[PDB]
């Protein structure tokens, strides 16, 4: 009398084994349930289009927490379609993670108008095994430099590729008054940057993000 | 006769018909129709796949639906992966591919290996979805490609089945005097990039066998 009370810990019905995400904008991992989270787990968060107007987003599932998508693993994969249109970023797409006792993974995407959703339903019975995971783990930790500096060249190609087409928006769509010369300007400008920001270097495609920026005066 | 004929009807209750064959992508990328568009429901179809190489590890289930015969010319759907299986040939192995679907939208892709013993099985539903005048528009266009469509389906059965002799060609080998056959075979595979000429191809090859 009153209020006697103690701290907490996991529950066990098994943690997750490897963190479990999807893969966004640049080819990289964002993870939605952190590794070794007691189950069952609902995370729910919200993400949005890269692409002006784009009518449909593909959700690719993925486990073996790293960056860069393609090196970690695919549980699954699915589209959302239909979808109004929408300049690049901030319609609201609702991406939630649920995981039950059994282990089994819903994945669900949610329009806020619209409402036309999708959902995935993944039953395992396979899986893998410790060493294997523990494999990925190493590795993981081995190549965590090259991970977060791949999660920057990420964030920086999108930010150029975005200001690129921005650019392209700006110059085409934008008026055909044309002042002399710009073409050459623009083009190499938006080219270079381009066949930069196609091949990596943070450096190289930044430099051409500025090459491309002082042409973009008028 | 003699008792009752009196034969039957698909079952509908309002709405509930597949608007869009269900398939699943295979090689050539070449849509392989495993529930056919209008087809009343519940619905259960299944079939047996296998591997492109020996000891291809994992395998990628790729669910789409359309009428179109490419890969590209359809609208994907879903897919996911089915890994863990034992070394063997190419068609050796038994992947057994089911596609479900019950009183409501909701499909169920099964995918098993027998030998293995491997299972893995997803569920997502029917459409995306996407409105009507989408899907009236790409059926339209697929009666208007068409012809086109089949023989985008003659070809990659071909170019898929000399692949196969190709690859049991050089396996068979294992590099005599096979120089002619080793030239023969690089213009042979040279033409087997970019129709009936492949089919001369493969004549060829079988001839210097
Ligand atoms: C479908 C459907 P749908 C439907 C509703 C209720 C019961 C069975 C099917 C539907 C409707 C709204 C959202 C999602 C699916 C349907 C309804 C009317 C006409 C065509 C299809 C479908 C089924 C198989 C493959 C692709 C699509």
């Amino acid at each position: 009398m009153h209020h006697h009370h103690h701290h907490i810990e996991g529950r066990l019905l098994d943690v997750t084994p490897l963190s479990l995400g999807i893969e966004t904008m640049g080819g990289v991992m964002t993870t939605l349930i952190a590794k070794n989270t007691t189950i069952p787990t609902k995370h729910s968060q919200v993400f949005s289009t890269a692409e002006d107007n784009q009518s449909a987003v593909t959700i690719h599932v993925l486990q073996g927490e790293r960056k860069r998508a393609a090196d970690n693993k695919s549980l699954g994969q699915f589209n959302l379609d239909g979808i109004n249109p929408a300049p690049r970023g901030m319609p609201q797409i609702e991406v939630t993670f649920d995981i039950d006792a059994d282990g089994i993974l819903h994945v669900s995407a949610k329009d806020k108008n619209s409402g036309k959703e999708q959902k995935i339903t993944i039953k395992a019975s396979s899986g893998l095994n410790e060493d294997e995971i523990q494999k990925m783990v190493r590795d993981a930790e081995a190549n965590a430099e090259a991970d977060r500096k791949f999660e920057e060249l990420v964030q920086t190609r999108n930010q150029g590729d975005h200001l690129l087409h921005s650019t392209r928006k700006q110059v085409e769509e934008a008026g055909d008054k044309l002042p002399a010369d710009d073409k050459t300007a623009i083009e190499s400008a938006l080219t270079a940057l381009e066949t930069a920001l196609k091949g990596e270097d943070k450096a190289a495609i930044e430099a051409k993000m500025q090459e491309l920026a002082q042409v973009s005066q008028k």
